[PDB]
């Protein structure tokens, strides 16, 4: 059982819980503008992505795993070198898609929260989309089964997850819409189902 700030016992009410207050986060910092005060590809803006939306379940929220984690068919950074990884990461370039995808690639292998990684992480991407690109993920045109594979195989070769990005690309960057979908849809690629952010 995981730690948490709601004094909860059951796995599958800590889910829940979870779910429904980071999901309700995640529609604020939408709704509240405070998504364009942010700074854009760095493990700063990342870390302030997690912690709006974990900040109320996790004393750990917005910061670096003090542990090595091990999940899925390859490694995470391990915490010997995890700081130093994400100076790198932060130095990386984010001219074009391919920079991105492979920024994106390292910071996934990074994972330096305890956890809600993935679910943050996209909303990262996304900006850096919207900034370099001038284009958001339409993650509706990517499916979950699709986006697991291409993720797990990314640490050898990013060709998959870029052509599932590269095609799902939208210049809607303005698009509420868009933005809720892509909450409950990554939401979903980690199996949180429960609520919809729009009736939230």
């Amino acid at each position: 059982m995981l730690e948490n700030k709601l004094g909860i016992i059951n796995q599958l009410e800590l889910n829940r819980v979870e779910e429904r207050v980071s999901k309700e986060n995640a529609k604020r910092l939408y709704d509240s503008g405070d998504i364009d005060r942010i700074e854009v590809g760095t493990f700063k803006g990342l870390s302030y992505i997690h912690n709006y939306l974990f900040e109320d379940i996790y004393e750990f929220a917005g910061k670096v795993r003090s542990q090595n984690i091990s999940k899925g068919n390859f490694r995470f950074a391990p915490v010997m070198y995890l700081e130093i990884a994400l100076e790198h990461i932060d130095k990386m370039p984010q001219r074009n898609l391919d920079e991105i995808v492979a920024k994106y690639v390292e910071m996934n292998i990074a994972h330096p929260f305890r956890e809600g990684n993935g679910r943050a992480t996209r909303i990262w991407l996304d900006l850096i989309l919207k900034k370099e690109l001038k284009r958001v993920v339409d993650w509706n045109l990517i499916n979950k089964e699709d986006y697991l594979s291409a993720m797990e195989r990314s640490p050898v070769k990013d060709l998959e997850i870029k052509y599932l990005i590269s095609n799902a690309l939208t210049d809607k960057i303005n698009d509420r819409e868009i933005f809720m979908k892509g909450i409950d849809i990554s939401y979903y690629y980690e199996g949180y189902t429960e609520y919809n952010v729009d009736e939230l």
